[PDB]
């Protein structure tokens, strides 16, 4: 014999779950991808494919390239890692892409940084990677155990979590 | 929907205790894991046992069948040893009272507690298949979905593998 | 049966050690003292009282009462953790108190905060209880494995370390 | 003055092994507390066994001794299991080759690998006895330094007591 495929590939574009102390700044920066470091001891059947694409806390530029990366991939299972601020932004622009057609695309990341104690990134990134392998063709936002549709979703800064526009 | 998490023991709880001198079974990591998850919807936690798996009989599988029947929710997580994971899996895919519900088994081939474990990674894979699958009984592990009446252990490996 | 000594009392000042995530701020701010965090695992034969004197990244104000709570302790061993970019400055002012002169008075903290990975709080803790327990009455700065005179001491941003001045 | 830092194995150590199904002696946990320590000074560490601490014999301690022996630092520190660290620093404590050096024994009751472990701050702790007392042999646990020959483990408290 069998060969394990790997139908699943993750763009990084930082944001605060991969933000890690540096002496020099005197406090954070976004570091390397810690999507990369949850993978690496997650005794994977197959392989995970990971691109760093950027390292922002971000331009229209940038979504731009997202977008680019995204829709030139031979997987049709995606995760791009992110900060939660603008997330919800980059997954409604993904949306509008024709080429993504037959892409799951999920965006996920975390509320405090991997590399911090008591981090949501592990256990997201696990229901992350799910969700880009189940979910039908479409963007979703996978944020604390649940789907989000990135059309009817806005981060609650109040309550700390994204949330349902009724 | 709701999800209901039963704990059952096995490698993903083990803990160092100074009496043993070594690891035992101890609190189920699955609630630290969703302490800090930061989860928007309904979950509950409910402890059935802390067996290690090898020690499983026909008795505790029975037991563990009845008790994922009590709950009216219809995603399931059940937290597990891998040694007998399959034959808790195939046990519970043949009872027709669950045929409704998508149950997903999983734990971890590293205890929690110990560093550089699956189980946080397992967890949060496992709590999205038990919500997505349709109804049937799974393993979610390596972040692969198993038939377990088509999956064993490979010792070898160290992964679950398709017969 | 006996009665185990309490010998050593820590005071905290915030600093590096003690920062921790906050997603209010989205980012670091001075958090509770890390140091009680690995005193509570370390399975002490005796016990360290720990007491809370301020939560800064730290004024005069905050210096003089520092010196206060130092003189009217009861103990002659003594822990400061504390920001590293103002340690020898507190160490100076320290020094120059008479109240302090039977006493064994150690500063210490972390270059990366306790609730990051890869920190050396856990480290520095450790060394430094055991130096302000060990050493001669004086103000010390406990930090990389060494002990430091304040009066012969900078902080040298390009090593990441403190280093005595020839 | 340099540090010499010797690795006899112990519960400090013990990491988990799929093919063990539990703990095993694994590689120096002290080196890894030393990797993020941002040491000034020197510092060098050798292996010398990875046995459990019960499995020691007459022989394994004078290898030891006379490892200990072949350092020409001062300052030594040598981690080890706690439940023949009283043996093996006693029997260090009547070799007259070592009377100029302070030789620090430490370990820690949870394995630096588990969680909750007592490992890096007696680490950072018996650096520094190693560094600070007076030539002699020491245990350096719990935050406070013991002498051999007036020591021994008590089960019931989980710590070294005095005699
Ligand atoms: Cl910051
Ligand atoms: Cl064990």
């Amino acid at each position: 014999m069998a060969v394990s495929p790997s139908p699943l590939r993750i763009f990084t574009a930082g944001g605060t779950i991969d933000k890690d102390y540096r002496l020099e700044e005197n406090g954070l920066v976004v570091g390397d991808p810690f999507v990369a470091e949850v993978l690496k001891t997650a005794r994977l059947a197959g392989a995970v494919s990971i691109v760093a694409l950027s390292r922002k806390d971000f331009t229209e530029a940038d979504r731009e390239a997202i977008g680019r990366a995204v829709g030139q991939a031979v997987e049709d299972h995606i995760l791009l890692t992110h900060g939660t601020d603008t997330m919800v932004e980059t997954a409604r622009y993904l949306g509008g892409l024709p080429e993504l057609a037959g892409k799951t695309v999920v965006l996920s990341g975390a509320m405090v940084p991997g590399r911090v104690g008591g981090s949501d990134a592990a256990f997201n990134i696990g229901f992350a990677c799910a969700a880009a392998l189940m979910l039908a063709p479409g963007v979703y936002i996978a944020m604390h155990g649940k789907v989000f549709d990135p059309a009817k979703t806005r981060k609650n800064r109040g309550l700390g979590r994204f949330e349902p526009i009724d």
